[PDB]
């Protein structure tokens, strides 16, 4: 869990935490009470607290007077490992040394607050499986807690059971009636996750996973949207709770950090994970490194795969077409304009209609453009220079109407677009991964990919099937940093899936 992130504290509270429990170099992060997307990094230095604003407008986290990042945990990791980079306006170095840990259990996935033993039994009996657990406040003994764990065989009939374990709070510390006394509920839970309790007759109280509360029956998505809309809101809690799981996803991005690739990244610290990056072959032996593009393979796991990538730079257009060729991709989804709010988001990597251009070893002909309301389709022919028999059609679906701020007011445009993309891809035997990009290749790109993954479950299984939006996003975020950036995008995913279901 992301311990240095304190949900539901004020600025004044943050200052006092850092002044009373911190030292110089201690820091924490916190969200705005009013605004999803606004965050503050609070840092103790020279016996005082400095607050630094962070904003997410949908494409990345933007640290004021600092750099752009895919996640707050990648931001924190960066400044803890690169001394001198975070600076005050007058030049003075702001050091992030010591994460100040949140002791408040409220945001933990396993924490259920005021919840009865009867209610906890019902939740575990209906939704739980072997090793599902939760912690709740004791009704009998104020300040105490109860750990409730389901154990059994998952293949009803007494083969499973719920066990309740009392957690005492004695003199500011937590225990289970013996052994170690913990400074927080979190420390206690983490210890008994690693070191399971055993009953008198041998049952191991395995804390395998927090009770799942977010999985739904897809046909009931409207009721879940209603529930998540209740007022801050359910949607915000859910997206934040998911965000608290991002420290499990700090996978190496060593290749993207190499000096030989520094000019190949649109944003210096938004990098592909090494374990999923697209590796480019047959490269120019004269180039110091020719195997790198800022792109990751996204494979759903619980047929069709994706390449999530950034908007091309002038110097990466040739690499982009090498990738498209190598991976046998026949469909590109572009979800940005070239220029938005005065800023270039993607260089034009395609020729004008009816024109032919060479891009290094590759050539692309733009055969025909077809303009719909929300998108333009460009029928491109890609081939290797010298080898006409390598020609294949690449269909570029360019979504034009995504708003400059926030998300579209309805999902119909995105749904229609994604339906055309899906059918084109499905019609081409042996097509490779669908290439998807925006500007940084994480916010909108993540949103379109996750929508597509969830819709495809419904295509296969019908509307009577389980879907789990945050679970799916965590799986995609394990393959490219920070996929799905904002709460507005998260709500839009639910909106798109709901309206897919409603138009069957
Ligand atoms: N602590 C909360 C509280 C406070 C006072 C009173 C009651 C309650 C319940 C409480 C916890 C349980 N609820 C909850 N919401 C969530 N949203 C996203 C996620 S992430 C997820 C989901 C599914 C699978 N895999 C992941 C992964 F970890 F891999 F990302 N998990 C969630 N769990 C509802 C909110």
């Amino acid at each position: 869990s992301r311990r240095w992130f304190h949900p539901n504290i004020t600025g004044v509270e943050a200052e006092n935490l850092l002044l009373t429990r911190g030292v110089d170099g201690s820091f924490l992060a916190r969200p705005s009470k009013s605004n999803p997307g606004d965050f503050t990094l609070s840092v103790r230095r020279n016996g005082a607290v400095t607050h630094i604003k962070i904003q997410n407008t949908g494409d990345y986290y933007d640290l004021y007077g600092g750099e752009k990042f895919a996640t707050l945990a990648e931001l924190v990791q960066y400044y803890m490992e690169h001394h001198g980079q975070l600076k005050e306006k007058n030049g003075d170095v702001i050091e992030l040394k010591y994460p100040l840990n949140c002791a408040d259990p409220t945001s933990e996935r396993w924490f259920h607050g005021h919840l009865s033993g009867k209610e906890a039994e019902k939740l575990l009996t209906e939704k739980g499986k072997h090793g599902s657990f939760l912690v709740r406040e004791s009704q009998s003994h104020p300040g105490d807690f109860v750990l409730s764990v389901r154990t059994g065989d998952d293949k009803n009939d007494g083969k499973s059971k719920v066990t309740h374990v009392m957690i005492r709070c004695q003199e500011l510390k937590y225990d289970v009636g013996g052994g170690e006394r913990f400074d927080s509920l979190t420390d206690l839970v983490e210890h008994y996750k690693k070191n399971p309790m055993v009953e008198t007759l041998g049952t191991v109280l395995q804390l395998k996973q927090p009770l799942n509360t977010t999985r739904i029956n897809a046909a009931e998505i409207e009721s879940r949207v209603r529930e998540l809309s209740k007022l801050k809101q359910g949607f915000w809690e859910e997206f934040e709770t998911l965000q608290q799981q991002e420290c499990k996803l700090l996978y190496s991005r060593k290749e993207g950090q190499r000096q030989e690739n520094k000019n190949k990244n649109r944003y210096k610290n938004i990098l592909p994970f090494d374990h999923t990056r697209v590796v480019l072959h047959d490269g120019d032996p004269n180039e110091p490194v020719s195997d790198y593009i800022n792109a990751n393979i996204i494979m759903p796991e619980f047929k069709k795969s994706y390449i999530a990538t950034q908007g091309c730079l002038q110097n990466t257009v040739n690499d982009f077409w090498r990738m498209v060729f190598q991976e046998n991709s026949r469909v590109i989804v572009m979800t940005t304009k070239e220029v938005e709010r005065g800023k270039s988001k993607c260089v034009k990597y395609w020729p004008d209609e009816y024109a032919l251009k060479e891009y290094g070893v590759m050539r692309v002909r733009n055969v025909k453009e077809s303009a719909a309301h929300d998108y333009t389709l460009r029928e491109l022919k890609l081939s290797k220079v010298g080898q006409g028999n390598t020609e294949r059609t690449v269909w570029q679906y360019h979504f034009r109407t995504w708003p400059d701020h926030g998300v579209p007011s309805d999902p119909g445009g995105v749904l229609d677009f994604l339906e055309e993309v899906h059918h084109k891809q499905e019609s081409i035997m042996d097509a490779g991964p669908v290439v998807v990009h925006c500007s940084a290749g994480i916010g909108r790109t993540g949103t379109f990919i996750v929508i597509d993954i969830l819709i495809d479950i419904i295509r296969e299984k019908g509307v009577d099937c389980d879907i789990d939006v945050p679970k799916t996003i965590q799986m995609v975020r394990s393959q490219r940093s920070g996929m799905v950036q904002t709460e507005a995008q998260y709500r839009f995913i639910y909106m798109a899936v709901q309206h897919y279901i409603e138009t069957l």
